[PDB]
C-alpha cells in the first residue's frame, strides 16, 4: 500500500476528484495548506494550495499519479508536487479489517 | 518508529484522545481535514449545495514499532460507530524522530 | 528522498522559513494544526472563572529533500525553532519513494530499485 500525497492549485480540486472517481478511486482526504517553491506572488509569500491524500494498493500508484498529473497540470510554475509514501497497514475503522501488502 | 495516522469523525476526537491518554499515549498532532468515500454526501439543498467533501479530523501519533497494534486497537475501539464514514488508520514508517528543544534524535535499528 | 515533517510553535514559522531558504531549501508545504504532549498550558483564562483548553495551536512544515540533505534540513529547523522550553515540537523523517513535479510530469525515484 502507498499514500499518494498531491499538493495542487486549489481550483484543480474538482478536476482531480473527477479524474480519481472515474478510475474507481473514490476515497480521499483533503487538507487546506499553504506553500512556496518556484512561483511568487503579486509577495506573501506562502500561497494557498490543496493537499489531496489517497491511499492505494502498490499496483495502482502509477495510474493514480498519472490521473492527478493530467488533471492538475497547467504547465506553469506552481502546479505542485506528488509524493509517494509507503503505508504498511491500512485499517478500516468500522470493520477493523486491515489491508497489508502480501510480502 | 511508526506514525499512526487516523482520519475520524470530528465528534470522536475526545473519545480517541481519552483512549490514547489512558494507555500512556499523550503526544499527538491534530488537523482539521475533509474527505469522501463510501459514506453518502450531505444535502442540504436550501431554497432560496451539494457538500460532497465531509468534515473529518486527522490524528497523528508517532510511536515505537511494538506499540502500533495497541494504538491502532485503541483508536478503532474509540472511533467506531459501525456506520459508513468511520474513517481509516494508516501506518507510515518514521526513520528518525527529533525533539527540537533538546536536539535528541531517536533512530530505530533491527 | 525523505519528507522532513516539523511540528513547531506558530511564531517560529518565519524563523524556520528564513533558515531553510538561506540553505537553498525554498520548497515547503505548511499546515495549521493542533497538538499536545509534554507541554501544558492555559490552565489560565479571563472571565472571572474558566480554566480549560487541551490542544495548543502548532504549525506543521513539510519539506521533501534528497537523503543527503536531511541532516542539514533537520539542523536548520532545530536551530531556528528552538526556545529551550517544553512545547518546541518534533521533527519526523518519513521515506518518500517517488516525487513528481506536476508541470513536467518528471518523477524522481531512488536508483537501487527495479523498475
Ligand atoms: N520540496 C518540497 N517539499 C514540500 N512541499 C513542496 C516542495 N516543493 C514544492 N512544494 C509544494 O508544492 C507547491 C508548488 O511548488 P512549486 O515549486 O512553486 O511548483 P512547481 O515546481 O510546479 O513550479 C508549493 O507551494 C508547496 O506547497
Ligand atoms: N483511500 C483513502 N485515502 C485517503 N483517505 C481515505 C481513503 N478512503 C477513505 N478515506 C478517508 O476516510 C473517510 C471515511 O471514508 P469512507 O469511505 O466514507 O467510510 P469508511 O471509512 O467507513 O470506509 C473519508 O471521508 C476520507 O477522509
Ligand atoms: N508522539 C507524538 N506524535 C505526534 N505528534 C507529537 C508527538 N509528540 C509531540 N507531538 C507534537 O509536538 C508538539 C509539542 O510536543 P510536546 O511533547 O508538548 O513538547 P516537546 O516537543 O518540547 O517535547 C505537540 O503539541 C504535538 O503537535
Amino acid at each position: 500500500m502507498k499514500m499518494v500525497v498531491a499538493v495542487i492549485r486549489p481550483e484543480k480540486l474538482e478536476c482531480v476528484k473527477k479524474a480519481l472517481e472515474e478510475r474507481g478511486f473514490v476515497g480521499m482526504t483533503v487538507t487546506e495548506v499553504k506553500g512556496r517553491g518556484e512561483q511568487k506572488g503579486i509577495e506573501v509569500d506562502l500561497l494557498q494550495k490543496t493537499k489531496v491524500e489517497v491511499v492505494v494498493s502498490d499496483d495502482a500508484v502509477d495510474e493514480v499519479v498519472e490521473a492527478i498529473v493530467s488533471s492538475a497540470r497547467t504547465g506553469k510554475f506552481g502546479d505542485g508536487r506528488i509524493f509517494v509514501i509507503p503505508v504498511e497497514k491500512s485499517v478500516k475503522i468500522r470493520t477493523g479489517d486491515e489491508e497489508v501488502a502480501a510480502a
